[PDB]
């Protein structure tokens, strides 16, 4: 554990709103203060009732369909409470409590979830926050030519997105970064 | 420029950390064009709360906001949640459409969460997105330590202050730590 590895986070859900969607994946991995991947924590489905996933709207369907997600959901033996405790085994293993800004993309969003449904693990990360999509929305308005170098795939996958958003951030040091 | 691409800057002062328990009692907005060019100030309001809630105030809530002379500005303040949201909503209206705008400022996600709670129809007004003006500084920490001394920040946490310092930053580093 190092106080200066970063915890990157990412949450699938069944929708926008905490307060009657919850999480339904969950993904993290630590990297160095360099964006160097040192390890993948665990990527899991979280288990949530049919009538929960019942309640998603058309988006949602066709999008947790087509990736598995909800079939993978619905097999699940790991509710919120069994995927925080798993996910913190992780996480003490590379980072200290309270070091580590929460990291990722519109991670605010994620970070409601978590402030409901996974309150020790919000309370794992330092207050901060380390937004990548910072970079994409400085970059959308001052310098678009290098939006088109970096793609994302849009599949809503947690560790693919997680891991897309470290490669998103080192693609922005090197095009948009003055070092 | 199209009022479409205009960016809505915001900043909140609260009795604490936590939406159940704390509530709002100060709010500034701001608008810049996408190059960070300051087109209007919006109303710096001080949102009353009853002395109950002030009262709840930890330590460093108290020094703080006593020490900015918000408290007193709160106790006579006629303007709750929904007036000053509906006075925001009504300056907002004349610069920026709803639903264009990410919501900007600094560790902007904290702010949000009160938005969410007590002014949600204010939280409705800004796109999904966000533009946390806090990556840069984070970023810069980590990879190039020396540009944060070239930026300082006053920590008197009075909204308005805080929101055009939080612009200001972002021109720092665009001219610092950004390679256009
Ligand atoms: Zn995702
Ligand atoms: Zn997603
Ligand atoms: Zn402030
Ligand atoms: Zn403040």
């Amino acid at each position: 554990a190092n106080e200066n590895n970063l915890i990157w986070i990412d949450l699938e859900m069944t929708g926008l709103d905490p307060e009657r969607d919850r999480i339904i994946e969950i993904a993290t991995l630590v990297t160095d203060a360099n964006l160097n991947i040192l390890a993948e924590g665990p990527t899991i489905a979280v288990h949530q009732s049919d009538e929960q996933l019942a309640l998603m709207d058309d988006w949602n369907v066709r999008t947790h369909t087509a990736s598995g997600l909800v079939e993978r959901v619905k097999a699940s033996t790991m509710g919120d409470r069994e995927a925080e405790l798993a996910t913190l085994e992780f996480l003490k293993q590379w980072v200290p409590a309270g070091k580590s800004p929460i990291c990722g993309n519109s991670i605010g969003q994620d970070r409601r979830f978590l402030f409901k449904y996974m309150p020790e693990l919000e309370a794992y990360f330092h207050y901060r926050y380390l937004d990548v999509s910072t970079l994409k929305e400085l970059a959308r308005r001052w310098k678009p030519e290098i939006l088109d170098g970096f793609t994302k795939q849009g599949t809503h996958q947690a560790m693919d997105d997680i891991r897309e958003s470290v490669a998103e951030l080192a693609y922005y040091r090197e095009h948009f970064i003055k070092l």
